């Protein structure tokens, strides 16, 4: 009783050859990379992308009035932007990116469409990496589309707030799962944002987003995902909230839970950037020694 979250490269290639008029397919490249990788997602799209794809820029689908990173825009802003990419309520949106990991930032966009009330959305398992590995056809050129009518409404159950995370330190009403790399979580490797130092939220559990994916960047099976959660002491029959640096890679936790039957995993959108900025010293658990310490 959920719309499929994953489609395969083979499924996509077939759809490109057999298009479905009543349910049009819109392919979106949502690649986004941290600056230190020295990659230009938009330019890469211009060079190669899945045929007929548009480029979904997650910096044009964020609230720039926030001091935090990658915050959900309001619904009017999202709808304007999704309609400008040619997405209507009839559309089966399929999102990918070109990350080394397979999928990286695309899960965030799958989550956002759902959050804003568009449930016919999936992700291309293995992303562009796998598409290229299969020697499937590619196109070049800047992104474009005719505009379409799109409406959005945010369901707030998709989000948790700082206030919620804070209340939960004592209340322990939900399990917080943090998708950052282990060393950022532990406090021994740097955070990408200048002025943010690493560490973790007290009581949270680290499941780096890479552990949801196979060695070659395909999704693990639901059998293996359930095993992962359980080995990390996360109980899927209890509430679960996903978090990371800025709320982007958190969406792999959300996806993994969705594929294992649990559809209601909210994202703490403010994530570690917000948490660190709004913290008292008791709120920052780290093996690293602060400037103050
Ligand atoms: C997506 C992501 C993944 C991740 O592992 N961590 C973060 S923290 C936000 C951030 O570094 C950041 C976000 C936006 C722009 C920036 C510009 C400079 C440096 C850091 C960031 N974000
Ligand atoms: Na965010
Ligand atoms: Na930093």
């Amino acid at each position: 009783q959920l719309f499929r979250a994953l489609v395969s490269a083979q499924w996509v290639a077939e759809a490109l050859k057999a298009p479905r008029s009543s349910q049009p397919l819109k392919l979106l490249d949502a690649s986004w990379y941290l600056p230190k990788l020295g990659r230009d997602a938009r330019r890469e799209f211009e060079e190669r992308h899945i045929p007929g794809a548009a480029f979904f820029d997650i910096d044009r689908s964020s609230d720039h009035t926030s001091p935090y990173d990658h915050m959900l825009p309001n619904a009017t802003h999202f709808a304007d932007y999704a309609g400008s990419l040619g997405v209507s309520a009839a559309t089966h949106v399929v999102i990918y990116d070109g990350s080394d990991q397979g999928l990286y930032s695309a899960p965030r966009v799958w989550w956002m469409f759902r959050a804003f009330g568009h449930h016919s959305v999936s992700l291309l398992d293995g992303g562009f990496r796998h598409w290229l590995n299969q020697n499937l056809p590619i196109s070049s050129g800047k992104s474009h589309s005719e505009p379409a009518e799109f409406s959005a409404q945010l369901d707030p159950s998709f989000i948790k707030t700082h206030e919620d995370i804070l209340e939960n330190l004592d209340a322990r009403r939900f399990q917080v799962v943090d998708a950052r790399a282990a060393g950022r979580f532990q406090g021994t490797q740097p955070e990408p944002r200048d002025g943010i130092e690493p560490g973790h939220i007290p009581g949270s559990v680290n499941i780096p987003f890479t552990e949801f994916l196979t060695n070659e960047g395909l999704e693990k099976s639901p059998e293996e995902i359930k095993r992962l959660f359980k080995e990390k002491k996360v109980d899927l029959s209890k509430p679960l909230v996903a978090t990371c640096g800025s709320g982007v890679t958190a969406s792999h936790v959300v996806l993994g839970a969705f594929l294992s039957g649990k559809s209601d995993v909210p994202v703490y959108d403010g994530s570690w950037v917000e948490w660190y900025m709004r913290a008292q010293p008791e709120h920052i658990i780290s093996e690293g020694r602060g400037k103050t310490q």
